[PDB]
């Protein structure tokens, strides 16, 4: 059965009897989610015209989508808008209001996401919990918040998944680009992240999952960010990150580091000393190259003591910036 929905109350429903649902231009009430969680199996939807929302103060998440066997679409010119800005207060999710997540993909497993556009998220766009879940094409266009107080706009968060593919992915944000909390078998590439914090394993520790494991981030560039490459683990937790390779990533106009690896990360600041408790083993550089602005650090590596181990690193070349001088525990065949 094919349905077509112009209002929220209708499609939540209706969701489990249709097989091809299509949401126009739909007003999605203050404080709710525009409910398409428990579809049936082999359901497609598509976004049509123009979602919003209305405001209010709340966590979210905006939108959530799950269920097996799910072909989610934005048809084209097509966009979900939050209008983050009524929010924006250059707090983000630390203080301040208190901003709606904007999608949840909760086991959306053995599904696809394709071809859709989020515009000015309030707060950090995809939490992604799923196995076997393709984000393809994909834009994130938080530029507004650049000026306008925009604040952990992360745009795909990872956690508890596995075999997770972003292809093809646009953003212009103001933190993270990716950021794998935990999860195996994940991979980005051919992306495009600005404005941000760069391509991001972790924060790791600290959550009842703390392991990443097989992660390939590729052919990708990132530029006008805080950070180009980051491995991030919890000062203090435990957890293991494993068989992490990026390759292919091209960067320039970066602000703070070219690519940092640290182990005393905490959200508020790092600590400045490392800890052990979350080992990076089997992490492979491969040609990581491009430029830092003139304040910027080139890479930044403040490992704890034995947490880092068998490394391989080539066609890794940062120009521009800084040598750091506070590197420690730097792994055989690895230098700042």
């Amino acid at each position: 059965a094919s349905c077509t929905f112009t209002d929220a109350a209708s499609a939540m429903a209706s969701k489990t009897a249709c097989s091809t649902i299509t949401l126009n231009n739909i007003a999605v009430p203050a404080g709710t989610t525009l409910d398409l969680t428990g579809l049936t199996s082999g359901t497609r939807v598509i976004f049509e015209g123009t979602t919003t929302f209305g405001y209010q103060e709340w966590s979210g998440p905006l939108v959530s989508i799950s269920g097996t066997d799910i072909t989610v679409q934005g048809a084209s010119g097509s966009v979900l808008d939050g209008d983050g800005a009524r929010w924006w207060d250059g707090q983000g999710s630390n203080g301040g209001k208190t901003k709606p997540k904007f999608f949840y993909a909760h086991s959306l497993d053995s599904s696809s996401i394709t071809g859709i556009t989020i515009k000015n998220s309030p707060v950090q766009v995809f939490s992604i919990q799923s196995n076997n879940l393709s984000l393809t094409d994909i834009t994130v266009d938080d530029a507004d918040g650049d000026t306008q107080g925009g604040h952990n706009t992360d745009a795909f968060d990872i956690g508890s998944s596995t075999y997770i593919t972003i292809t093809n992915a646009n953003v212009h944000n103001q933190d993270d680009c990716i950021a794998v909390n935990s999860g195996e078998n994940i991979i980005f590439t051919g992306g495009t992240c600005t404005g941000g914090h760069g391509l991001s394993i972790g924060s790791v520790g600290g959550r009842s999952d703390n392991t990443v494991k097989n992660v390939t981030i590729e052919h990708s560039t990132v530029t006008n960010s805080q950070n180009g490459v980051r491995i991030k683990t919890v000062y203090g937790a435990t957890g293991s990150v494993s068989e992490v390779t990026y390759s292919n990533i091209q960067m320039s106009g970066i602000t703070n580091y070219g690519i940092v690896i640290e182990q005393d990360y905490e959200n508020g600041s790092p600590t400045g000393t490392p800890t052990n408790g979350v080992p990076i083993t089997d992490l492979t550089l491969n040609c990581v190259t491009g430029s830092v602005s003139s304040g910027a650090t080139e890479i930044y590596i403040l490992c704890g003591s034995g947490s880092c181990s068998s490394w391989t690193w080539t066609c890794v070349s940062i120009t521009g910036g800084s040598k750091s001088t506070k590197c420690e525990n730097v792994p055989s065949g690895v230098s700042c």
